[PDB]
């Protein structure tokens, strides 16, 4: 509720995680971490990802990659042809999470034969 969603962009993807696992970032950079995906998956494939590894609480580059590292078996796993960047999204630079993210929501909401 409150603010919507339509315009605005980037808050535009935000929006999407913060609706989905209850979060709150201002910034696409926030996600250079790699856990609201982790969460995110388990939330839509249950035993897909190792929710009780990801770092929810990294605050030093190479834990995000980690946080990756794990994320990204989650599609090696189910059958998800992306090779996520990590390297990209651990570089806190904007846009590699911006265009990447981006694809993710895209991908998440129509992504394998149902599921």
């Amino acid at each position: 509720g409150s603010s919507g969603s339509s315009g605005q962009r980037r808050h535009d993807m935000l929006a999407w995680i913060n609706e989905s696992l209850q979060l709150n970032l201002t910034k696409i950079e926030q996600l250079c971490s790699g856990a609201a995906y982790c969460q995110f998956m388990d939330m839509l494939f249950p035993g897909s990802i190792a929710l009780k590894k990801v770092k929810f609480q990294a605050k030093l580059e190479h834990e995000y990659i980690q946080n990756f590292k794990i994320l990204q078996a989650g599609f090696k796993r189910m059958g998800v042809d992306k090779i996520i960047p990590v390297d990209k999204l651990v570089k806190g630079k904007f846009q590699d999470n911006f265009e990447f993210v981006q694809w993710f929501k895209k991908f998440f909401d129509s992504g394998p034969s149902s599921g």
